[PDB]
């Protein structure tokens, strides 16, 4: 990677370590390419031209293929307009109609820019609500990077989460407890409708546990804030607790609703409107128009095309695939969470160094898997990518074996 | 107009409020439309298709002209390549040299989405790379709409900014002895480069204030923060603080260096590039590419060509004229900061009646001003433009001499 290796070193002397934040390759094998060049469908390529089935789908914002015509036509409309204006585009009307037309529980939209930019605003607008301090979150979920909720703590004080309480994902009894624990005095809780985080197998929310949720918060006027960043829209064309009967006060939404277009969204009911009037929040760039014009034809996409079934049949396949492939090489898989979502680790693997080695050896064959965060399907991958994949994945097998006994963990992990 | 009505009536269903933040309208005259069809060069068109010159350029980021053909074609090439991917693009380290090569005081560069995502980065890295817990700000200071920094505190809790405390602007001693009364806790003071507050006349930076602050970090090892977020690049070609001789640490960037595209930047020295690479930010938007090939050639731009001396003569013109024109009409008026960005206010308007009629007055003759805002010059602003805007505020004072007895003051204000 000769262009990879120069793009490094300059890197390193202008951007603090050559990269930062969750698209940092600091933790993967050092075969996997930082810097990009160009990305079409299923795919991207690297700066030397080096191309990969990408199954992270740009982590999350890819759900129907890169530069999706469709897509790719309606903001080419919007620029010839306007984007970034004196005020909102009259199609931000147009847009929060859409989404909350789609959204079941909720009655009003706002849009932002970040995923944490919507959380942050629920946590905001619970307090203002109710007019108490306890924010309930699960042990180790990602709701953003914000001083209330950044998994890693350097520069952030005692006093940005005094008032943030945590429970355990997925255990009705934990989170009863956490609202006794602080009673009176629960905002709100945040649940992400399945459990999907790094270096741990995930798994589907449980009935028991949501139900408890929402009927916690229906006893207490607590906010229930189901964080759908992730997930939405991947599950379902609705909040992603939709199948299990439970809805939300708040919904937060992004990464994927304007395929690769920056927009966030917060959905909320009637309930929560006047708090959400009451509370402050803004950015010089939520108003643009062309990521809402992107959102509005994604969305058309979303209701009016088969794109879920599509990419969980493409999940399902690769699932089915590598289930057979790991009975023939007799290497144990953990294939978790649903399958368009899928978190694939080995089994008996507990410094990662086999999921670490298998994932390298995939970017050879032209596939880009990751061996800690969990994956993703587009509408976008086909029955030959799935194919393709799977020839990848069968000689990253045998070039496991092959290895095994020098595999190495990570230093730095 | 007809439009306009439709959309407000449709909007309050959907959104709350049927708008929020910096762009609603709400504390404005009734005149003002809250919704825009198109925008191009230094005119906006609302939703009826009525023109404006627009004299906020869209609250900063319309620094060149919207839709400007040159950043349009950047923004078009990299687009036919790749936006958001698995990974940043290449153009990612073009675009961090190019920045850090700009910017005096920076060895490095960080991007990411929101201006307060820059502000809030500052902030955790200055209390990483110290171990100290307290921000100093100026009092009325606006650096975001996060929970620590929020003008409106609904859902805002004390913790939220325990460890923030404040100074008043332009008073060297003020913040000298803040630093006193936290001696040995300071993590950062924040400064923008000059007061820009809504409802308040602007003031230009004092250099011993501006001194001051250096040689208290500098005594201490506080990181000097200049927050550049609103005037960055309308002052000067690098830190606004340039003119001054003064050199902050971190420099926090947004608005207008990709010309409405959105992106952010938080620009550092080496002294904080350990701090940098220990704190976690990151978010799903930041590592764009077509943002960042806006930000490129925008850059490009402000380097190569006389944008600045463009927009500082178009203000500096209607500036002259319309100190002449109220004084024709025997009205004064109090325009204060940077031509290039002013506030005009009028004298002796403690409730603003007079401001909120005159600018009303201006809507009617096609001129977007702002009666509690700062306003902002594009280098799109021609000489004809402000032939034009003269005429148009010429009636509208002598609406407001007309009228002068049945002012009323804003019933929400
Ligand atoms: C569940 C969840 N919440 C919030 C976020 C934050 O979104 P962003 O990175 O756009 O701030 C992400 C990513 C996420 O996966
Ligand atoms: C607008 C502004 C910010 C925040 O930028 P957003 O993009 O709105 O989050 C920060 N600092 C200053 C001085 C600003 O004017
Ligand atoms: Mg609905
Ligand atoms: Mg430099």
């Amino acid at each position: 990677g000769t262009r990879q290796k120069d793009l490094r070193e300059r890197a390193e002397r202008v951007i603090p370590g050559g990269m930062y934040g969750h698209e940092s390759t600091r933790l993967l094998p050092p075969e996997f390419p930082q810097f990009f060049r160009r990305a079409l469908g299923a795919r991207i390529w690297d700066a030397d031209e080096q191309p990969y089935i990408d199954y992270m789908c740009a982590y999350g914002p890819n759900l129907l293929g890169y530069r999706q015509s469709e897509i790719e036509a309606a903001a080419d409309a919007q620029r010839l307009l306007g984007d970034t204006m004196t005020g909102p585009s009259e199609i931000m009307v147009n847009l929060a109609e859409a989404f909350v037309g789609m959204v079941r529980h909720a009655d009003w939209a706002m849009f932002c820019k970040n995923g944490s930019d919507a959380t942050s605003t629920a946590m905001v607008l619970a307090r203002a609500h109710t007019g108490r301090k306890t924010i309930l979150c699960a042990k180790g979920a990602y709701h953003g990077a914000s001083p209330w909720n950044t998994p890693h703590t350097a520069g952030i004080l005692a006093s940005d989460r005094v008032h943030v309480a945590y429970y355990t994902y997925n255990d009705a009894q934990s989170l009863s407890d956490a609202f006794k624990a602080h009673d009176g005095d629960i905002a709100a809780v945040f649940a992400t409708p399945f459990r999907h985080e790094v270096f741990e197998d995930q798994a589907l929310a449980q009935l028991e546990f949501a139900r408890t949720a929402r009927k916690c918060c229906d006893e207490t006027g607590a906010l229930l804030v189901v964080d759908d960043v992730r997930a939405g829209f991947r599950v379902a064309r609705d909040c992603s607790w939709t199948h299990l009967g439970i809805e939300p006060d708040l919904s937060c939404w992004g990464k994927c609703f304007a395929n690769g277009y920056p927009i966030s969204a917060l959905l909320g009911s009637n309930k929560a409107r006047d708090a959400a009037r009451d509370i402050f929040v803004t950015g010089s760039f939520w108003f643009s128009a062309v990521p809402m014009a992107a959102a509005i034809e994604t969305l058309r996409i979303i209701r009016e095309t088969p794109y879920l079934e599509t990419l969980i049949a493409s999940g399902a396949a690769l699932r089915a695939g590598l289930e057979a492939q790991s009975q023939r090489h007799g290497l144990e898989l953990k294939q978790t969470g649903p399958a368009q979502m899928p978190q694939i680790f080995f089994a008996d693997d507990p410094d990662f160094r086999i999921g670490y080695a298998w994932a390298a050896a995939c970017l050879k064959g032209g596939v880009y898997v990751h061996p800690y965060h969990n994956m993703f399907l587009s509408a976008a991958h086909t029955v030959d990518d799935v194919t393709e994949t799977l020839e990848a994945t069968d000689r990253a097998f045998s070039a496991v074996l092959r290895d095994f006994a020098s595999l190495q963990p990570h230093p730095i992990l």
